[PDB]
């Protein structure tokens, strides 16, 4: 049987890679996916990838993770990640491992964004690398 | 003739008894719905009980309570508890009078759970007797 | 075409008028809908107008707002306005204007509503005239 | 034999319906007091009623409590919940469960009351049901 | 002789559109003066137009406006929007509407904006429209 | 009856004159005590003095004093003016106007001396005039 | 030619009495300072009493008042008690002993209200009686 | 001729080794005062031991240190170490020099036990040695 | 005619060298107010000096340089460096460099002057060489 | 040709695997040393490994890769990462990238470790998979 | 073989008695070495002190302690009490037990030397007693 | 000898110029030691200048300043002036006047380089003229 990695995806990086794209990058959150499903070809692993703007949804999905048995979740709370005691709470009471992903460097941006309710719960955190931030999480989780 | 008492269970307390039972404890949500629905028939109330991970069911479901001219709510919002300015204004826009509950003392657990958005607009609280928390809640709402 | 103004509505603000009104005030949520496509009929611009108690809707609606080419947002979060940097996110990656509104004003009540997330992201703010604080919201959003 | 339930009030609550009662409530310390004897002929355990202004005379009581091994403690602290840490060691340092009790909801009061010493280190917590938060106290402090 | 509307300019808003025109922006507090004159007259409202660098003349105004039962201030206190404690009791103290107005959206900039004495004690807010900020709130003001 | 006028004095005050009077200030508590009954001769009042280093006997002597139906109360808690919550709430539970009194001004010593839980609650406040704030506390409270 | 004490009212105090009188009270500062120029002539000193809007003014007149060699200022600064580091530092730098007075209690009333940077430099303060406040203030500024 | 030396414990060491002895330690509050008792033989000082759960006591006992001409009290004033500004003002006010004494190490402990009032005022503090925290005190304390 | 440099001293700085003086110090502001203008003359530059104990004089003349094309303002704020969002605004809007003085070193008082709204706005500081702080700034000031 | 990755740690990560290992764990700072040369060899970069207890030592490698055109930096700050302005001055002023690393996730750990001055100034962070934090680091660092 | 005993100074300890030495007193930091080295010839434990300003000594030295299997660290960490977590963090690794010593009592001082990252970490702390608090901090670290 | 002024550089100031040039601007920290040994020649001083990474060297410095007798120390701490209390110490503990300098104005930049541990001890402060930031510290150093 393949080990299924859930990778979750919060409110607004739905949009990456639309506003100017000459100016603000190209890259979109389905190259991303395409990408990672490709990845995950080379590391025999099957990998449920999905994205809301709503809060309950991910937390949804890290409760469909555990019913499932998945070997890991790679989770991009986004702007949740810095409100959501809901979400720390999930991660904390799943036994599936979570990593907690960013594109950006959050510690780099505005001081609202340095309190990581995720980080508080997860196993650990990859950030600031773009798309590859989401290749490396892949990697580590893959190798759990 | 038969009052009717919303009892709303917020994020994660679907997952009660799951993870490793034989050391977190073996009772389930479930459980206490079957618990509540035999005290109501002892109390002569109906009962209707209802989880959401969703922040907006929670509202959704109170604003619902008052369209029905139900007697009381009973609202464990679990995390949504210490966020949740959104609920504090449901609970005040509302005439139902709201009973605060929780399984564990919120007091007792991590300063961020010392904040009660639900607490601040509710008529009332009893926390900290597991299941046990929920029957004194019906008892009080059904005498209100 | 005639250019098309989202009017977004948050929680709770679909109970307005509806408390003793002979106490919190008369005027509803649809007389603000029906005053609005009748401001909208004199300025030449369709008006899209919706409410929802789930911060998520807030967020698919902004966005949704961007991939129609929609000429502005009036927003009034209602008690997101204070916890939302999800919002605040959506804001700030959609190109299109938004509008903070309140019926009344936010700094003259508590100190938790003096937050404004929205505010930070926002255009500009109208606060404090009830009903007036959406006609002068879509008179300066039709003259963008 | 029959189990003790020490019941145990600080200070300003022996002033209770005093100050204009047909406008602030007519009910008093010793009605509650009355009430209580005799809930607890019902439950069949007796019951020790204390009042004190003193914080050091509900430390001696929490401390006489547990050398007489007492089934529980109901403690209404009052003002003294949200200065002492001393009732809060004494709590965790006696075996004697301890259910904090208010007649109002300390968190729908000004913030200074949101701090409870006594709910950091007690069992439980009944708020805001007046006289019934003692009575619902006495019911789960029974089932013990 | 008509309703009469103050509208009082706090400091540093008599250099708008000086320093580097060709850079900061062209406008200046004389054209939005002008501006507002003419829309006075559309209105059927006459309009008395201030500026002071000095908090305690904007005290004397707004007094001054009680003293002359004018139907509405329009008040830009600039920098002593986030200091004057001053003139939030001057709002209060007289029964003139008061209606604050900023050319920018505060809540955009440093945090210490955030902060409105004057938005704590008005009864509405107009910001982030530039010299529109100030039409609407004449429009307003006019149909108070 | 001459009307009865409290005068309550906290912890450490009894110390007065006493610590090395040649540095200190030679006048003691009884000083006080005597240049007080002579005052309360010439303005037709008796007084009633008393000291605790108890929190607890000065709410008792709070309460005792609303008993009796005292005309007033003149209160120096002394270090409990900063840390009582219980005579906060002792003194707007009784009816008797209390006024503050402080031999030093509070506010030109530490910052932990800034909190005065008694001035939150008191009618009014004299600081800083030595023996002189009981003797114009006296006069006010003859005058009431 | 007698001792000469300065009575100086900041900002909002010329508007005592005024609004509403029926509501909010009929006493203005006039009639204040007419039963001080009386209790002047009773007391043998001489009184000069000014009020003004700018915290600029009440540093000016302070500085005077050690010009003149007064015998001792009696300053209501007002909403300016809360902001003004310059008065705080008016008040130490002159030889001139200063009597903080309030009408009102100011521990009684917002948060912003309990800081005083007058009484961090004043010998003392008189709060709470209204127009007592200033006659108990110059009775213990004529025994100085 | 002998030095006396006041020893002083506040609320809940009383309960040193009661709750289940074979798990949180043997040594009781008593055999501490033994240990101390034999010591102050080899030192050729008389020891006045005593405990309370009141602040008052505590405070009244520093007092009549201070009266009889003590030559030094050891004060381990346990949970109102970290309350009270009375015990703070107590030793200043006497000329007697404090040893503050902890069993535990405070600052290994939750921060509220960080805050020491008592640390504040006196000479010098030793914590963390158990019953040898007091021996070492006594030892310092006799050397003085 | 020459640079022209305005020298800007706030409030109190006026009552320098006038208190005690064979306590606080012999040298007046008029003293360094001569010394500048003889420094002035060395190096080429006229020299505008002027104190007011009103913020609003400082902008006035803060704008007023700006008007004449002045090279630099040495600037003083004094006690209005701690509270002037309205001085550091004026200080951005103004193209003229502000050098910010302390006679003091402002960072080796009260907590309170730490701040300084000046100095977030200013090229630079000059603190704490009394008079030689100005000279130092009027060296640098010309050199610019 | 081979590009050259500067491995830094910081104090106490040389104790890595020492302390009772057969309890808190086996592997040494010695072997992620071995583990990390080994896939430097697979990944054609050579790799300098230092440790230092000093702050100032790791500002000097910091330093020395700049100077050395080295590809990137892996730094481990450890307790430094939470104090250090003169670590994230250090990256900020060099060209070279810097990564974060954690053996451990720091969010899940002491508040006080939430802070990372190195996170605010790095490009990006891996933390909370022990030794292969680092491997996925240099792989990262690799492909940079 | 003798038990070996740490004792290390940190930073401007090294300064002891040189400062006007008939004013801030005559004993150095050699003068205490002196009568350490003797109380160790009494008590039979060899003893290693040190001084050094620099953070990272202290730690080499905690670290050396550990592999040289002393049987104690005294430590005075100076300023560094204060700021360094590192420090913390190697006393925490480490198994040789540490006593916290200051010359003077640092609860009595400036508020920022409240905070102890060495207390937060160590067995035990002895302040106040100047050279004193090394000798007792001796006696106790021999009888461990 | 000519009176030796120290003048102590720390962490960074060494890249001053390196990192491309023309952007971070030209000038290096030799470039500004070369202005200051000529300076020092028209001033009859002798200038010893230093750089280093490591705050304990910046102690060992200012110790080292007092033994020599030096005149003065110039002292840009860089980062470790909004962390360093050892270097505070230090400057508190030598009897040597000290100069703070800052190439650039901190208060201007983020908030934490607003708190300056090196000017709440030293003598005055210098900021925001670069290199003349210096040379106006060496001609007052000289004058002292």
């Amino acid at each position: 049987k393949k080990p299924t990695i859930f990778i979750l995806n919060g409110p607004n990086l739905n949009l990456l890679g639309l506003r100017e794209p000459t100016i603000y990058g190209h890259q979109t959150l389905e190259d991303i996916a395409n990408k990672l499903k490709l990845q995950a070809e080379k590391l025999d692993v099957t990998v449920e990838i999905r994205q809301s703007n709503h809060e309950g949804a991910l937390i949804d999905w890290l409760q469909e993770a555990q019913a499932v048995k998945a070997k890991a979740v790679i989770l991009n709370a986004a702007a949740y990640t810095h409100t959501s005691v809901a979400i720390y709470d999930a991660i904390r009471a799943i036994t599936v491992p979570v990593i907690e992903v960013h594109l950006s460097n959050p510690h780099a941006r505005e001081a609202f964004r340095h309190k990581s309710y995720v980080g508080e719960a997860a196993l650990g955190t990859i950030s600031g690398f773009g798309a590859e931030s989401y290749s490396l999480a892949l990697d580590a989780a893959a190798k759990l």
